[PDB]
């Protein structure tokens, strides 16, 4: 007995959504059916959901109920707190269906109300600025990744980041580099951590790969992006600035203050349509 | 300037496809639109295409042009002789969306005809029979798969093979093994070659991994069930035979005659949308 469900497919950065629209609050999908969905062969694929629903119907916010709010899956079932290129690509969805009627307006999420600002958009891309809120440098910690270790800033932008800027890294030598998922201090990061690896400012310049939790390598992150704009601006000496990050997915611009941050970035919605999956 | 296309995506044992229904020969797609389609962060994701059209609209084919033909892609763009999980799926398709009425009907490939039996269809899923024609032994060949070499069958399904069965392995210890694209005798196999390690015959039954041309790892490969199943008997010192064939994504059942070979498993179609991509 199968559900029959409409949705939109989408990324920002190829990081990869599945949108479910649900203004009418009756698809809380149940880990094990995002899990379902999120697996290429067997369902659509993704890196995780978008489930579009209004803050009054979303089990645990508090935010204002009259907001629209991003009700993020990560492709493992798990739930997290915000993201980044989520938020670009939901935007760009509520907007370019005219679910809002103004390029600038406030989401909820999971880590509370972020704001956006609609800067281009077409019904199949756009480009979104968002207020991040201001990045909590947590600490230091360090990871291993197949057999070698790396020294990171922790960062909190809602959700957990482990920014390691490596000292001598080209861009090339990143590209080349393997990734396993990382280990990392379970006292520091008690639920788990997105890792970024990170070469140094250069011309604003730096470039990133990251093992999302939940989903693993992604093409980007945006939470991540920030994260290491944050540690390649403090490795460079600074504590302000404009920094663009190069992932493999593409290209962000993150901007940094004392009172906060943003990061903008390109979306675009790539599909439309309906998917069978089984309740059991 | 994108287009748009109606698309269904499904899989047969986890060998997943894109169906592109195009009658009117209108999508003749290049290799780099395959590329873009299969991409599943870009695009949708899939193991490859099967566009439908009739055989008198496709070009190099020489069977009865009033047939429906499965125009198969692989992933990276490249064409293929055959698709044994993609014929089940196009069968599925065209009878459940009432395109042939029979169960039992011809189907045009780049190997010439196929003939299939539908055995039970819904609106989802389906069980269908492909009568594969004659499992044709090439000779002798070997592979080097991560510095290890095994020794196959050549085996010709319409598309080229190399069935390793491998003495002693296990199930377990195949499940474990770690693949890389294998290298192999160019000469034997001067277009490239799909490549299926297999366990020895028991209980009538074999497990499978394969390296897919074109395409890498895949769920399941039909055509490659089949010369398992050659390369198994041939190996068990029989020449016909039952054999149950166990894949990442499933279970087929192979039958070998003189005559002739059948492969009977599942198929499935999980959604229906549009899908945007670029011209240029
Ligand atoms: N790709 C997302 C990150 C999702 C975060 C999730 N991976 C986690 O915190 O577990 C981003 O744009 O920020
Ligand atoms: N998955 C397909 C194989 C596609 C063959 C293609 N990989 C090639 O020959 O290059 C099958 O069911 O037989």
């Amino acid at each position: 007995m199968n559900l029959t469900i409409p949705f939109a497919k989408g990324h920002a950065t190829e990081n990869d959504f599945i949108i479910i629209p649900d203004e009418d609050a009756r698809l809380d999908l149940t880990p094990e059916m995002v899990v379902t969905l999120c697996d290429r062969r067997a369902g659509i694929g993704a890196d995780g959901i978008l489930r579009v629903v209004k803050a009054a119907d979303v089990e645990g916010s508090t935010v204002d109920p009259s907001l629209w709010f991003m009700d993020y899956r990560n492709a493992d079932g798990s739930l997290a707190e915000m993201c980044g290129n989520g938020v670009r690509l939901f935007a760009h969805w509520l907007y370019s269906r005219g679910l809002v009627d103004n390029t600038s307006f406030d989401i909820g999420t999971r880590a509370g109300v972020r704001h956006v600002d609609i800067l281009q958009a077409d019904q199949h891309s756009a480009q979104v600025r968002v207020d991040m809120g201001i990045p909590d440098v947590t600490g230091l910690s360090t990871c291993d990744i197949n057999g070698q270790v790396f020294a990171g800033l922790g960062v909190d932008m809602g959700n957990p980041h482990l920014a390691c800027v490596v000292p001598g890294l080209s861009a090339s030598a990143l590209a080349d580099m393997e990734l396993r998922a990382p280990t990392f201090d379970q006292e520091f990061f008690p639920h788990g951590v997105n890792v970024e690896i990170v070469t140094e400012l250069e011309d604003d310049a730096v470039s990133m790969r990251v093992w999302e939790r939940g989903v693993g390598e992604t093409r980007s992150c945006g939470t991540g992006t920030v994260a290491a704009a944050c540690a390649a601006l403090a490795d460079a000496g600074l504590g302000e600035g404009t920094v663009k990050v190069c992932v493999p997915g593409g290209e962000v611009e993150v901007q940094i203050f004392d009172d906060g941050s943003t990061l903008t970035g390109p979306s675009a919605i790539i599909a439309l349509g309906e998917v069978q999956i089984h309740h059991h």
